[PDB]
DNA sequence: TATATTGCGCAATAT
DNA sequence: TATATTGCGCAATAT
């Protein structure tokens, strides 16, 4: 329309529209962040079973024979 | 609304357009499928860190005073 | 003479 | 009388 109330409610959203993209652009970046920390998680938690394994099996290799006298 | 031929270029932005915004929120869907995924092996892991974690404890827990006949 | 992507406004709609 | 979100077109820009 051309009122003077269609201008100011127009400049109103435009500016709100211009807010809520911006808002959008953040989520999107938290949300590739949120996926860079649980790849790093995810690798340091696969890391640390896999060094438990690695230590159970030298546990069990030298354990061989555990003494039986009779 | 310069001619014919800007008519019909305008037709063909507006479908790339349409076809770029579908695939920018087929992407955006992958990425929300990524967090699924990513916090499902997390958990995973976790559990698995802890269940080995119980079961060295309980090992363990019952090793006592093994033999030292001196 | 091609499609793909993106900042912006609009209008409809949602809160 | 409020702002927030979203489908669509436009024009500029990128590939």
């Amino acid at each position: 329309k051309h009122s003077d109330e269609y201008k100011i409610r127009r400049e109103r959203n435009n500016i709100a529209v211009r807010k809520s993209r911006d808002k959008a652009k953040m989520r999107n970046l938290e949300t590739q962040h949120k996926v860079l920390e649980l790849t790093a998680e995810n690798e340091r938690l696969q890391k640390k079973v896999e060094q438990l394994s690695r230590e159970l099996s030298t546990l069990r290799n030298l354990f061989k024979q555990l003494p039986e006298p009779l």
